[PDB]
């Protein structure tokens, strides 16, 4: 295959979702939908009654749900959180200004979504394509949490006062926002439960969000695809525009990324109303998308594989990296996948590399890496891999408190 | 060893706690603390000013802190919950009546339990003895969902009506009643989410709770002792007065409770206060007790060891439980673990065995077993171990959809 396309759908279940699930359906393809579910609450400001009917239709289908928050931080848009603030952000348009505030609850807007999804869908548990406890992307940002050494954020994501098209609008990655600074945060609190999460490669959307009618300026299918040609292999995270859409320090080349490319888009932008012609216009140029990728020698993958799955039979080269049980793990020496060689904390041929900070056993660490234990900050003193009787508090060789 | 006693005190954490805590890190043993964070928030109507130091002392002194909900169900005694409703719920002394009713809602109280936690300890998470988002237990209930095979419920624990100490009470186990009910779909939910749930062999207590000041009748402690020695292996959860403290379908002779004993007490009764003169009359017990039972030959653990942990190095026979990174799992075959060998959704060497009822992968599945997949429910037809490709929705022969 020439690569494999992600194609991730943010901000739903709305009723736009309906047909683009059918349009995947139809194309033949799953897709990965990261969720906010006050749309479930009927607050989200969208045209959202058949909300848990999408929600449904889209496990029912076989697509994978993730986290996405459960406001999209909209909380952190207006003075007191309510069911029209939805409305009142969209108001004023400031959705990018102060996004993320107080990291802590930030955070627990992801688990608050999980409270709503499983709410409105008690069986929701019982479908192996619902992840929402075990992918998740950031409101408005380009970040990312993959790996041990695989992390990355979107340094100019959200902003303190201008929106990033308007007229006297500077970031400096260097010295980031409050807001970025939070939502780093939040990426660091969530990678602690165990969440993965991506940002994208390329975003099917108007060039900037200050564009009027949003949904009347999404590209074609086949120049859209070029721009997916254009995207593969070539680090598009940090040469994407806007600049609000970049991850500035994206690992170009690692291995896990290779010959893949991911696309955000959002399920309101298929909808014929107040932001444009979407359904008319736009459900078309999926459709056919999704064909021409695939004559092109793309395959369609989904979110979950984007860590490929550890699989008995298969040859790993040292170093190589899987997903297992939501963990992701690195291969300690090249060998062939047995049945009982799965990875684990006491596996001799795998280590823990998911992109946490808690002090976490089996994990190859690295001189100055600073890990959490029982509340205390420790740097990594020597190199080794953990095991559970070298706890920080108790190994002063491996670990040194932090002051 | 005579046999394993586990300590475990509910309800905390409060001002009490603290010297609870401190009582038995004098004794030398560790315990597990089933916490109720509403007194985080300063509503839980008790001395609480000093939870949070109580949460952390509980913590860096290695106790096990489990789940017992947000709020310990007081939303169910009172028809709008708020600051006030513990007071309120303590005015009417109502705990045990509607306790439960939503049992997604009740569930989800769980599920805030930990949002609130991690956010008065953003660093909970960083010790391995936070347990909160794998051991709970139901406020007022002796349940279990401890594996495949080992699970019962306390079918008089909450009513519709009366207080379980009134004259005109009643209870029937065969006809429980639908707080009964919404209780046992609370337990089913949480062992879906991965929850272990367990009730108690004996209780730390006054003769019931209508007893006016309850911190003041509390067995000495060597009365006490009797009370356990006579719980080891007597299927003490079957024979337990009062009524509403049974678990009249407890698997008497289950091995994996052989020579243990769960002791249940609440932090609240070792306090000189409203309920009588605790910290004076009960902490010197608790410090005896603990003295004594050593010397009877007893040891301490902790519920995250109740099913014995997965080491390397250890023989195992063919259909024993070990608990591995949360998951309940029997062993397929005798034989002394190996580092390679962790049990897994891919072991060959052990299954999971898991108290959940959603489908899930490597479980040895039993005709007449009933499971849950993609919002359906499945009749096991023909015995066999799931894996990834016999999904009930495809494999006819196995399984048989249900109406
Ligand atoms: C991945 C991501 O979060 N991208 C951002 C978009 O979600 C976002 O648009 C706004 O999303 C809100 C939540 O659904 C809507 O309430 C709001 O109406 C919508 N704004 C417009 C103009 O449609 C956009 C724009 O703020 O930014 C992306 O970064
Ligand atoms: C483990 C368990 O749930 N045990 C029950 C106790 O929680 C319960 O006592 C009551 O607990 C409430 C929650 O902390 C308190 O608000 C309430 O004041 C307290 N009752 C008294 C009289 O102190 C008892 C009795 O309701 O039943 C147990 O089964
Ligand atoms: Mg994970
Ligand atoms: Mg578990
Ligand atoms: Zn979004
Ligand atoms: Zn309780």
């Amino acid at each position: 295959p020439k690569g494999t396309i992600y194609l991730t759908f943010s901000d739903g279940p709305v009723n736009a979702s309906v047909e683009v699930i059918k349009v995947l359906n139809q194309g033949g393809v799953k897709a990965t939908f990261y969720f906010n579910a006050w749309h479930l609450d009927g607050i989200g400001d969208e045209n959202e009654d058949r909300a848990l009917e999408a929600l449904k239709l889209a496990l029912d289908s076989g697509h994978i749900v993730g986290n996405h928050s459960y406001d999209h931080m909209i909380h952190n848009c207006v003075e007191e959180f309510g069911p029209t603030s939805g409305a009142d952000c969209n108001a004023t348009g400031n959705h990018q200004i102060h996004s993320y505030q107080d990291p802590v609850r930030d955070a627990a807007s992801f688990e608050q979504n999980l409270i709503t999804l499983e709410k409105y869908l008690p069986t929701i548990r019982s479908y192996p394509n619902y992840k929402g406890y075990e992918l998740a992307r950031l409101p408005y940002t380009n970040g990312w949490r993959v790996t041990k050494h695989f992390q990355a954020d979107g340094l100019c994501a959200t902003s303190d006062n201008l929106k990033p098209w308007e007229p006297g609008y500077v970031c400096d990655p260097a010295n980031p926002s409050n807001s970025v600074k939070a939502s780093i945060q939040v990426q660091n609190i969530l990678a602690n439960q165990g969440y993965q999460t991506h940002g994208w490669d390329v975003d099917w959307a108007p060039e900037n969000w200050g564009i009027p009618m949003p949904a009347n300026s999404l590209t074609e299918a086949v120049p859209f695809l070029a721009y997916v040609d254009k995207a593969l292999n070539s680090c598009s995270p940090t040469t994407i525009e806007p600049i609000n859409s970049k991850t500035q320090e994206f690992p170009c080349g690692t291995p896990l990324h290779a010959d893949k490319v991911i696309v955000l888009t959002h399920d309101f932008l298929f909808e014929d109303g107040k932001r444009g012609m979407g359904a008319t216009q736009n459900l078309p140029k999926l459709a056919e998308f999704i064909r021409i990728a695939k004559e092109a020698g793309y395959v369609f993958d989904t979110m979950d594989n984007y860590t490929p799955r550890w699989s008995v039979g298969k040859t790993y080269q040292a170093g190589e990296y899987v997903l297992y049980q939501g963990v992701v793990y690195k291969a300690v020496i090249s060998h062939t996948a047995q049945q009982d060689w799965a990875p684990s904390s006491t596996s001799s041929l795998w280590t823990n590399a998911d992109p946490a900070t808690n002090w976490t056993l089996n994990v190859s660490y690295e001189q100055g890496d600073i890990v959490n234990y029982k509340g205390k900050r420790y740097l990594v003193s020597v190199p080794h891999v953990s095991q559970q009787d070298w706890t920080p508090d108790t190994q002063n060789t491996l670990f040194t408190a932090l002051e």
